[PDB]
C-alpha cells in the first residue's frame, strides 16, 4: 500500500436538471498526502448531461492543498438521467507514489415544462381519408414526439393510453395508487408486448403490486376505513369501497392479503349499509346522494364476496330516488341479483341505463366521479354480469366517442377506461386501411395499436381501404420545446419570488446561497375541495424541507410583509404537503370567497443558468379546472 496516494474528490452539482439547462459544477480535489501529486483527472458525460468545455490537463497540488475544477455541463433534451464521470490518474517518476481514483456522479433531468397531449379519432367510410392537422405537433420537440395509431373494425379505446397515464402518476395518495396497481393487477408482459408498452418482468410487475397492497395498508385508519392522504386524516367511506374492491380483486388472482385488514375493512363495508347517519361528507352539496353512492359501492363490494345482508340492500333500495347517476344504482342491481332478489335486481339494471350523471361539474359527490368514469365503469360491470347485451352496444359506442379527445383525465377516469378497454380488447372486428408509414396494406381481425416516431407522424395520413368503416385513434405525447402560454379554466395562480425581509426579488442576479421566499396565490371561481398545487422548482434553486404553515422558518425576526403571508397559510384547507427534490406540492381545498396562500423557503445553490417552470393548481379530478401562472424565462445563478 505504499505506492497509493490517496486522493478526495467531491462534485458539487445541482440535486436535478432541467432539459436544456446549463450549470457550473465544481470539482474539489484534496491532497491529503505528505508529499505533492501531479494528476490527470479525465473527464466523461454519459445519458443527458454533456460536458461544455474540455477535459482538463494536469493537476499540481501540493500536500495539504484543495483545489477547485470548474466544469461547464448542459442537460440534453428529454426524461432520464445524466453522469459525469473522473479518472483521476496520478502522473508520477519511477519510485513515487501514485493516484488511483475513479467516481462517477449521476443526476436525475427531467424537462421543465410538463407533456402536452394530441388525441385524433374519427370514423372513416369505404375509401375516407384522414390526415393529422399539421399546426397539431408545432409545438412539439421531435427527441421526445411519441405517438401510437389504433386501426379498429368497431367502436376503440386506446388501453395503451390510460396504461401510460396510471404508470406516470408521480402522488402517492390512497385512490392514485389504487388506480395505478389496477393495470399491475389485470395485465401482462404478452399484452403489454403486443400494444408496443415496454415495461417490467410478469415476476417483478407481481413485486409490484405486493408493494402497492402494502403502501395502501399505510393508509388504513385504525377503524378499519382509509384515508386519502395520511393514517391520521378523516375517513373517506366511498375510496374506502374502492380500496377494499382492489383489495378482494388481488386475492382473486392469488396476491396475499392480511385477513384483519380484510375483516377491518369488511366490518366498515358494513356500517356505510346499516349505518349511513354516521358519515359525514363535508364537500358533498347533495349528502343523500352522495351516502347512496357509497353505500351502494359497499354493497357490491360485500356482495362479491357473499358477505352483503339482503335486508340492508333491500332498504338501500327503497332509497333509489336518492341515486345521482346510474353507476350506483347498477352496483346495487349486481348486489341484489348476486345476494338472491333477481327482481329488485334487474328494477335497478334497467333503472341505472335510464338515469344519467348530472352534468354540473360544480356539485361535488365525493365519489371521484363523472359522466365518462361513471359509463366506463357500468360497461365494465354490465359485460362481466353479461346484463343487456343490446345496451352494451350503444353505451360502447357512446363512450368511445366521448373519452378520446380529452385532454386531462384524472386518474379515477383512466382506470375506469382501462377496466373497459380491458373488457373489449379481443372484439371481433375486420378492418383495411392504406397508411402513409407502409407500403404494404394494413388489416386486423381486432384492435390493432401500431407505434410512430415523430417522422412517422408529421406526414401520418390514414385511408379506409376496406368495404366497412374503420375507427382511427391517434394519441402522441411529447414535451414543449419553449413554455405554453399561461391558461386558466375556473382555477388561478401567480408566483411571486420575495427576499427573506418580503420585498420582491429579481431571478436574475441570485448568489449561490442566497434565500428567497416564494409567494403561491391560488384563487377559484367555484370551491375547488380536491385542487392540488405543483410548484416545479427550477435547478439551481433547493427546496429547504420546512412547512412555513406550522411557522418553522430560519428567520422569525422579520414580520410586516413575511409574518401576514403565513397567517393567511395558517388559514389555508392544506390536505397534504410535499418538498421534494425538484418540486413543491401542497393538496389544498380551494373556497370561492377564500384565496389560498402558500408559502416556502428555497435556497440559491449551484451557478447556472435555468429554464423557470410555470406554477400549476389543478382539480384533481374534474382536471379541466386548472392553471397555469406566468414565469420568468431564466434564473441566472452566480458564484
Ligand atoms: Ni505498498
Ligand atoms: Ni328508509
Amino acid at each position: 500500500g505504499h505506492m497509493a496516494a490517496p486522493v478526495i474528490a467531491e462534485l458539487n452539482m445541482p440535486r436535478f436538471m432541467a432539459s436544456g439547462d446549463t450549470s457550473r459544477l465544481t470539482l474539489d480535489i484534496t491532497n491529503l498526502t505528505d508529499k505533492p501529486q501531479k494528476l490527470n483527472v479525465a473527464l466523461t458525460a454519459s445519458g443527458l448531461l454533456e460536458l461544455v468545455s474540455d477535459s482538463p490537463a494536469a493537476v499540481e497540488l501540493a500536500p495539504g492543498v484543495r483545489t477547485t475544477l470548474f466544469i461547464p455541463v448542459r442537460a440534453l433534451p428529454g426524461y432520464g438521467d445524466g453522469e459525469i464521470q473522473a479518472t483521476i490518474s496520478g502522473l508520477a517518476l519511477p519510485g513515487e507514489t501514485v493516484a488511483d481514483q475513479h467516481k462517477q456522479w449521476k443526476i436525475g433531468v427531467r424537462p421543465a415544462f410538463p407533456a402536452q397531449t394530441v388525441n385524433y379519432g374519427t370514423a372513416l367510410q369505404p375509401g375516407e381519408t384522414w390526415a393529422i392537422p399539421a399546426d397539431g405537433l408545432q409545438n412539439f420537440s421531435p427527441v421526445t414526439l411519441e405517438g401510437q395509431l389504433l386501426l379498429s373494425g368497431k367502436p376503440p379505446l386506446n388501453i395503451a393510453r390510460y396504461i401510460k397515464e396510471l404508470k406516470a402518476y408521480p402522488y402517492g395518495c390512497l385512490e392514485q395508487t389504487a388506480s395505478g396497481l389496477f393495470p399491475s393487477l389485470y395485465t401482462n408482459a404478452a399484452q403489454l408486448q403486443a400494444l408496443g408498452i415496454k415495461g417490467d418482468s410478469d415476476e417483478k410487475r407481481r413485486a409490484s403490486v405486493d408493494i402497492g397492497i402494502s403502501r395502501l395498508l399505510q393508509m388504513q385508519r385504525d377503524n378499519g376505513g382509509f384515508a386519502l392522504w395520511d393514517k391520521n386524516g378523516d375517513e373517506e367511506y366511498w375510496l374506502t369501497a374502492y380500496v377494499m374492491d382492489f383489495l378482494v380483486r388481488a386475492g382473486e388472482q392469488g396476491y396475499s392479503v392480511p385477513t384483519d385488514a380484510i375483516n377491518r375493512g369488511n366490518e366498515r363495508l358494513l356500517r356505510y349499509l346499516q349505518d349511513p347517519g354516521m358519515m359525514s361528507i363535508p364537500y358533498a352539496d347533495n349528502l343523500k346522494a352522495s351516502k347512496f353512492a357509497v353505500q351502494s359501492y359497499a354493497a357490491l363490494v360485500l356482495a362479491r364476496q357473499q358477505k352483503a345482508p339482503l335486508g340492508a340492500l333491500r332498504e338501500i333500495w327503497e332509497h333509489r330516488a336518492d341515486a345521482a347517476s346510474g353507476l350506483p344504482l347498477l352496483q346495487l342491481g349486481v348486489a341484489l341479483k348476486t345476494m338472491g332478489d333477481a327482481t329488485r335486481g334487474e328494477e335497478a339494471i334497467a333503472l341505472a341505463l335510464k338515469t344519467p350523471r348530472n352534468s354540473d361539474e360544480r356539485i361535488w359527490l365525493g365519489d371521484y366521479g363523472s359522466s365518462l368514469r361513471d359509463n366506463a365503469l357500468m360497461l365494465s360491470l354490465l359485460e362481466e354480469n353479461k346484463l343487456l347485451p343490446d345496451e352494451q352496444y350503444t353505451l360502447l359506442n357512446t363512450l368511445s366517442q366521448q373519452a378520446f379527445g380529452e385532454r386531462w383525465l384524472s386518474t379515477q377516469e383512466s382506470n375506469a377506461l382501462f377496466l373497459a378497454a380491458r373488457t373489449i380488447q379481443d372484439l371481433p372486428g375486420k378492418w383495411q386501411a392504406q397508411t402513409s408509414f407502409s407500403a404494404e396494406q394494413l388489416t386486423g381481425e381486432k384492435a390493432q395499436n401500431s407505434n410512430l416516431n415523430s417522422d412517422q407522424l408529421v406526414t401520418l395520413q390514414v385511408s379506409n381501404s376496406g368495404d366497412q368503416p374503420l375507427w382511427l385513434r391517434m394519441d402522441a405525447s411529447g414535451y414543449p420545446q419553449s413554455a405554453p402560454l399561461p391558461a386558466n379554466n375556473v382555477l388561478q395562480i401567480e408566483r411571486h419570488i420575495l427576499g427573506t425581509d418580503g420585498k420582491s426579488k429579481s431571478l436574475d442576479s441570485l448568489r449561490s446561497g442566497d434565500l428567497v421566499l416564494v409567494w403561491l396565490q391560488v384563487k377559484a371561481s367555484n370551491s375547488v375541495p380536491d385542487a392540488l398545487v405543483v410548484d416545479l422548482l427550477p435547478a439551481g434553486l433547493e427546496l429547504e424541507n420546512q412547512n412555513l404553515a406550522n411557522g418553522s422558518a430560519s428567520l422569525e425576526q422579520s414580520g410586516g410583509e413575511v409574518q401576514n403571508l403565513l397567517n393567511q397559510m395558517q388559514q389555508a384547507s392544506i390536505k397534504h404537503i410535499e418538498f421534494r427534490d425538484d418540486r413543491f406540492v401542497a393538496a389544498v381545498a380551494v373556497d370561492e370567497y377564500q384565496p389560498v396562500t402558500l408559502v416556502y423557503l428555497a435556497r440559491a445553490v449551484t451557478p447556472g443558468t435555468y429554464q423557470v417552470p410555470q406554477p400549476m393548481v389543478e382539480s384533481m379530478y374534474v382536471p379541466q379546472w386548472r392553471a397555469t401562472g406566468a414565469a420568468e424565462d431564466l434564473l441566472i445563478v452566480r458564484p
